[PDB]
C-alpha cells in the first residue's frame, strides 16, 4: 500500500526539533472545523527511532519515501492506558517487523503497540501524521497533543548544521512525560516486548485509512494557499 | 543447568564500576600459569544490560543467583571480526531469549551473539566470568581484555547510594572502543538483530564448560587463602 505525496505546511517560523529518540523533525500542527493533527517531515539517522510505545489520543500514519526504515507493530491492542504491558503485570507483547518500501503508507490505530528504527548506515526520510481521536483533550494546538509532546521534551534545532546534544534528562523525560500526552512510551527496547517476528500478519498489513489522510492533505494544501478556514502553526 | 556458587576475589581495593550498559560491577582479574580471566559480581538495575555483542578474545559464563534476567543468544556464530552482522552486508542474526532461573549457569563461547536485560522492576544480581582464549593478545592483567575494557570506558563508583552519571562520551566509547578489546558491540538494540524468539533451540541450551569454570573457582579460592602461585587484582 502506497501513497504519492504528503506535503508540509509551510509555516513562517518552522518548528525544528531533535527528538530524544534521535529523530530530526520539521513539525507543525493543523486543524479545521472537522479535524486536528500534527505532521512531521523527519530525517532519521542510522540507529534513530523511538522505542516501542502505544498511543491513546491519536491515530498514526507513517510514510516512507525511500523505504529502508524498519517499523515494529503489534497485533494486540492495549485500550487501557493504566495497564502497562510489562513483566510486572499485564504482560509483554509480540511485535512484528515491516521492512518499508519506497512511498509505503502504514496506518496504526490508537492502542496498537509500535515503533521503528533506521537499521541502515544512511539517514532516511520519513513522514508522520498524528491525527486527534474522539477521546483526545484540547491541547493549545488542537492536534491531540503530539506536537506539544515533542516541543516539551526535545531540544529545538536552532542550527541544522550543529545538531543539539541530547542529555540523560531529555531521554528520561521522553519516557516519563509521555503519559501527559496520551503515550505509553518504553524507556528501553525490550521493556514492552516479548518477541520480534519477521512474519507480518495479514490483518496488520491490511490496515488503511486513506480518507482521513486525504482530508488532512486537503487541510495542509488549503493552509499553504492562504485559506483562512484552516490553521497551521 | 545450574551451579552452586562462584566466589569473588577479595581485594584490598575493590574495582567498582558503573558500566555504560547500566551495570553495577565489582570486577577483578585473575591468572594462574594455565589460565586467565576476569570476573564480576554484578547488580543490574531495571532496564540495565548491554546491547547484543560478539566476543573474539574470551569465552563467557553467566550466573544468575535469583533468575529474573533475560539473556539473548544466537545459534549462528560469527568467526570473522571484520564482518559485522549488519544490514549493509553479512546480515543481522536471529536471537533467542532465555528467562533465567535461580542459580542457572549459561555458557557462551566466543563468536556467538548475545546480550541481556533486566526486564523486571527490581535490581537483580548476576555474575560474569570472562576467560581468556587462545587467540587473545596479552593484556596487562593477562585476562583476555575484559576488565581493561570496563576500566577504560566506565566510571568508577565511589558511592553505591550516589551512582555516577554516565556521559555521552562514555556511552559512545562503549561501542567504539570495543574492538580494541575483541568485542563487536552494537550501539542500538536492533543493529545486529533480525528477530527475537522465545523458543531456545536445544543446541544452545546444552552449551556447557564446567571444567574450566571449576578451575577458575579453584584459582579464586586459592587467591583468597593467600596462595602466591596465582594472582588476582
Amino acid at each position: 500500500h502506497t501513497f504519492d505525496d504528503i506535503p508540509m505546511p509551510k509555516l513562517a517560523d518552522p518548528l525544528l526539533i531533535y527528538t530524544p529518540a534521535n529523530e530530526i523533525f520539521d513539525i507543525a500542527s493543523c486543524s479545521a472545523k472537522d479535524i486536528g493533527f500534527a505532521i512531521a517531515h523527519a530525517q532519521i539517522p542510522p540507529g534513530g527511532g523511538p522505542m516501542p510505545h502505544i498511543h491513546y489520543f491519536i491515530n498514526e500514519w507513517f510514510w516512507t519515501p525511500e523505504g529502508g526504515i524498519e517499523l515494529f507493530h503489534s497485533t494486540k491492542q492495549y485500550p487501557n492506558m493504566d495497564e502497562l504491558p510489562v513483566v510486572g503485570g499485564a504482560g509483554r507483547g509480540d511485535l512484528y517487523s515491516i521492512q518499508s518500501e519506497p512511498k509505503q503508507l502504514i496506518y496504526s490505530p490508537n492502542h496498537y503497540m509500535h515503533g521503528f528504527v533506521n537499521p541502515t548506515d544512511k539517514t532516511l526520510p520519513i513522514v508522520f501524521v498524528w491525527m486527534r481521536n474522539e477521546v483526545a483533550p484540547d491541547f493549545p494546538y488542537h492536534d491531540g497533543g503530539m506536537r506539544e509532546y515533542f516541543q516539551a521534551v526535545g531540544p529545538r534545532i536552532t542550527d541544522l548544521n550543529n545538531l543539539p546534544e541530547l542529555t540523560n534528562a531529555q531521554r528520561a523525560a521522553f519516557a516519563s512525560e509521555a503519559p501527559k500526552y496520551g503515550i505509553n512510551q518504553s524507556s528501553y527496547f525490550m521493556e514492552y516486548v516479548n518477541t520480534i517476528s519477521d512474519k507480518l500478519p495479514a490483518q496488520i498489513a491490511k490496515l488503511k485509512n486513506d480518507k482521513d489522510l486525504e482530508r488532512m492533505v486537503e487541510v495542509i494544501e488549503a493552509f499553504n494557499r492562504g485559506d483562512k478556514s484552516v490553521t497551521c502553526s
